[PDB]
């Protein structure tokens, strides 16, 4: 089966990055395996087809005269209503698993674009955020044995203070490079195009779904039997049955609930990458308090200014998910604590010599 | 089979941390496996099927004329009775598979919600707690070469006080981030509602099954034969029998050890979640009395009042089975001998030079 | 076949240690193994079987007349005898291999309760024998190295107990933890517990079994051949044979070889698992005339008494098993000369310079 | 097919160590191997069987009239010949394959026997000759450096018996564990009813399997037609043929080819296992002219006395095709020479220096 | 198929040894798997057989009387002639496969044969043998820096020659473990044996193949019609053909082919074998002039006398393909020179300072 093949290279399981979110991971493999697993479900294993349509020849007929009645009436499903002469024709039956494989093909275009159009950009960036970082803690770790010695001797102010502010108006201190960055990315405006885009892609094919379902299906859907007529050509000149009656399909009940799951994980679907929309509309501010404190955090917290639509924004989002890796989590994610001062002094005294890790 | 792929991603077999407990991890082993089984074993291997629906077509039919009888039905499983015209249909006996695999992946929401919504703060705060405790024990080993010359050559109390005494007062005695953690956890309420709505998430679900199992079951149970109808549609201008009768269905065995199975393995399984809901209704002290003496695990117990709905009774449970790791796997689980004093004092004399280990 | 998704998980093939006995292994393998065996020989390759049930059709009868005939017998096995109306139910033969694989699923639960209740602790337990005994090597060690030199240039008796003595009232030759450690274990008594379930409950497996083969099977066995009946229903008004006679299945021969194959093999199984049981019924004390002369090994020996269902008998005979992996294999193994002393003291000069090992 | 699962855990390819004898490798493989490859043989690939049984309906019965009659022979072979009523069956036809697969799985419990009850106590003891041995080269290779100036220097016999005498006189000379551990195993009678049993039991399964061959054989060999009854039962009641003449079966040709082949391959396989069991009943002296002058190798040609039904035999003879590895392949096997001396002085006073190696 | 079992085991794909010749490997590869070819061929994918008999009944005939018709003979090829009564039988066409396999597993026997009894003593002694010349080259390579100073300063011959001599009466010079091991093997006549016997037992199994193709075939080659008959016993007493005539052999085409197939391979196979043989009839000298100015090659050269079938000429031919590995590859492979001298005195004085290699 050429399922085999797509679930091999579609949806088959930098180095170590997050570059997608978790719900639209989830989002991505419902809308993606759902019409596959509704593509295996229907024509294999469960339902042993054979004819799709069943027909009833008279008995005079011998053994393919009535195949020919049974093979001649399922590429031309036709309704030969008495009530002048419109066929009705019953294209739905035969088109559900095209229809369904190319909705399957459709629906990862917008994986397609977030995956090729953002991601070298935006891997390229994260790389050198997190060159920098390494660098500002390596750069950093120095002062822990600095203050081994000269941080015990000391009447406290004069000394947590003293050099603190020796180190305030010292290089290690500030990170120039963090705030010229974080500018020329906060003034751009290219990469929400992206995740608006790939949203409403998948938005529009949503409708599109439902325009389908609307039309071609829900008006043949009570309906299992048809007329044909086999001399709609030459076959006139032959005393037969002037009219093929009851063509029948043998689906209908496959028919019937594979539209019922489609539109029930769509109606079910749709809220949530409306709430992936509304995610943008807002400046996250949940842990705004602790990031104040922090040396270069506080870059981060202090551009928190106009219009929520920016690159800065999307940074933001994909930083928060990539903030626990191995390093940012750290006293970070610890700090749960200042969430509810000159004991602090003496406390994170004790800290200093606590977060000597290696 | 779908079902091979299935087992690969689904139920197949932080870096040495326990998550799950091992009760909750066999009440979902049988209740994610079982319908997989019965779905095995109803469809394939055991019975053959061929056509689930069997007809006793008439002598004169031909052969696709009695095909059309055996394929029209299956799919159209009524039961014109003669008693109006009140049409019962069939829809359990070709739906029984369908329902089941429905259940299947319904049983797996619960496993969903606690591995995403609950398992990364969980899995950080017990890295964080592992960080610190073996942190505690490396500042706390340098006590056992300081013990080695001072402690043999004087008169026993004061030295196995004096230096204890200095030790108390001294700063690798205590731990504050313990106190100050475990407090800031303790009045947090948020990890037992991932607990409470993931085990009344399968009692619904359970009972949904019940109810499901006694509203389109036990009706359709001993009858294995119903009438048919050809001519319910345009067939009716056709010189063949009015009523096609005995429509004989082959799995009705089938039907019943599976309906029987499902309704007992549930039957056995509804109190062990009971009994896991009731688990968190009491605090557990069963080992208190050891742990009231050791200096850190003194607060651990501190810490017992109130109505035991907590993060802190949680977080304790998930503790307990991780107490016995590699490290905290010692003299912890060793004093099993203070469960029935100075004579201890010369006791743990020989013991300090016996936890040298390496 | 799920045949080899039992065999991929089930059965198929710390860190050196030897926690199962090779005749429970053996008794496992056989028990476990053989039902999927008969269940692979009886229904698959050898007896291409196709239909289980065979029928004589009237001659009048058309093609699927007698495919009803055929279909609508094995899923209604009932013998319509003339001796009042007792229909005598054929159910074992369609349900063969369904208690086959019941009885293999249910011969494993004395496995997962002995691999789950009991395990952890004892893995534990002797991972602390394993580290403080190559502790009490390399403790001892030391020892051959004083004794190259000292050891030469004085007389016999007074340098072979002038320093035994002195290394007897030497911390090195005690071992507190051991005595103090097998006390603790000795007085338990919850390990035995399980060793005995485990027996018990494969016993009233087999009894169970032999219940089976006794009440439901041993009454169908030499018949081959019964009449059912067709109009037990809506047929009545219908002009064919008013009883469908001898439905002959084409399986007894099958049904009698696996019948006799599983009473054989547990005939042949059940007095092991009884000499396991009287296992634990007396003292081991092959070897205990070297076990009294060996510092370390001294208490094992001396704890002989009272009634032996103890927690100190299932270790000693579990690390009976594990006393030649790669270091107690050693002089130990060795000793197997002094069963059959001034001369021995010569004869041991020369092999404390014969254990150098490396 | 099972056979890919039996080659994948049976016959399907210490740390260095022979363990089994080449002829017991081939004697095993040729006996496990010979039954599964007539298994394929006989009914895959080859012979595409069908209906191993074929009958000759009359012309009157219809479809499944005359598959009853083919299916209901297969499974009731009895030859109601005319001459009272003797039922000859004709079981054999039908349990050709099942007693060829019972053979296999029976050829294989001497491997058992002599793999569990054997190897780990051989494999110690091997292992611990292995160590002393190579301690033995590595003390001995120290006199190489000391014979490179003092070697040179003197007037041949007095340094060349001055030294050899003195090293006569030496610790190093001597193998202490050698004499007293070849004395402990040599008086020791275990081994040896491990090989005895291990022959004895493939030789009894020769011979059941010749009475096999020869009772339940060679009777219906010939034999390829006869004659059943359909009346053998409630049938009696029908107007039919009274007796179901000439059941033919197909395969008598493959009978009769696997039964030659069985009976052939045996004969030609019986002399080698009684080989095997005279090359026991000897003292192998062969080499011993060059074992009696090296020091450790004088001892395994002293103890060559009494009766040679011992565990020392064994012992010699697994050494024998160890002996060749990687270092007692040596001067050992180059010593091809002296099977045809104060010359050999100066031969082994330049082959000393010749020995050097690394 | 088993052809993938016998592929996956049989013909499936020290440490750097070439121990079996290139030709050796072409003659195994086309002789093993041609026959397996031929099989695959003959019964699968190309001529879809069915029936490989095919009969004429007669019309009055029902489905199973003809069924019997044509499967009583397939199993009983017997031509009843006119021409007393010469039943003519057929065994070879249903005996093409059978003869097929039985000589694809009579091929492999040499390859045993050759792989067990020569293989280990062969690799050991290879083994041996690449352990004393990488000896000897790091031996010898300490000659390279002694003579990158001295060698430069000194008026040529009495330092290209005083240093050599002094070489020459040096110990690395010689290499007395080549002579001695050379000879102790020169004069053994073992190996010889082994390759003589795996050559003529695929001649002799060859000419056997010839005779069955004499004897067996070319009889019942354009015979593709013969008469049986169904009254051979019982039958006699029945209304039918007295002879059942014209049983025709669907593949004869298939039959003519394998034969000539099979009988052309071998002809053009033959020769080879012959080859092989006369290879060790004759001394190789094709470069011996450069081997007898090398040191430890003039003892190869230099022992080339008497009649040519020894073990030193094995072991020689062996050599040659392994002269190349990965160190013997080296100025040995670039003397292509010296095959068409003081000046070469001065072109060495070059090379030695060129051969420094690492």
């Amino acid at each position: 089966s050429l399922a085999h093949t797509a679930a091999e290279y579609m949806l088959s399981d930098l180095k170590g990055l997050r570059l997608e979110l978790p719900l639209d991971r989830i989002v991505k493999f419902v809308a993606v395996g759902s019409p596959l697993l509704l593509m295996s479900l229907a024509f294999a294993q469960e339902f042993s087809s054979g004819s799709p349509i069943s027909c009833f020849s008279p008995s005079n007929f011998s053994i393919r005269q009535a195949a020919y009645v049974d093979s001649s009436c399922w590429d031309s499903l036709l309704h030969h209503k008495q009530d002048q002469d419109k066929m009705k024709s019953l294209w739905p039956h035969k088109a559900l698993p095209y229809s369904l494989l190319a909705l399957a093909l459709l629906m990862y275009l917008p994986v397609l674009l977030w995956q090729y159009a953002a991601v070298p950009a935006l891997s390229s960036d994260l790389l050198f955020i997190i060159s920098e970082l390494d660098k500002s803690y390596n750069r950093s770790i120095r002062l822990v044995q600095h203050m081994l010695k000269i941080r015990q001797k000391s009447s406290d102010p004069y000394v947590f203070w003293n050099e603190l502010e020796k180190a305030r108006k010292e290089r290690y201190f500030e990170f120039p490079l963090l705030e010229r960055y974080l500018a020329c990315k906060q003034r751009s405006h290219s990469l929400v195009a992206t995740y608006l885009l790939r949203n409403s892609l998948l938005l529009i094919f949503t409708s599109a779904t439902y325009l389908y379902l609307g039309h071609f299906h829900l008006d043949v859907f009570f309906q299992e039997e048809f007329s044909c007529s086999i001399k709609t050509g030459l076959l006139s000149d032959e005393t037969h049955v002037p009219n093929l009656i009851t063509c029948r399909l043998t689906s209908l009940s496959i028919f019937q609930i594979v539209s019922l799951s489609s539109v029930a994980i769509y109606t079910i679907l749709v809220p949530v990458i409306i709430y992936n929309l509304t995610r943008l509309c807002r400046w996250d501010k949940r842990l705004l308090s602790v990031y104040e404190m922090l040396p270069a955090f506080d870059l981060l917290s202090r551009k928190m200014l106009g219009c929520p639509i920016n690159d800065l924004n999307v940074i933001l989002l994909f930083l928060r998910a990539n903030i626990s890796e191995l390093i940012s989590f750290s006293w970070l994610s610890v700090l749960c604590v200042l969430k509810d001062h000159n004991i602090d002094t003496v406390v994170d005294f004790m800290t200093l010599l606590a977060g000597l890790e290696p």
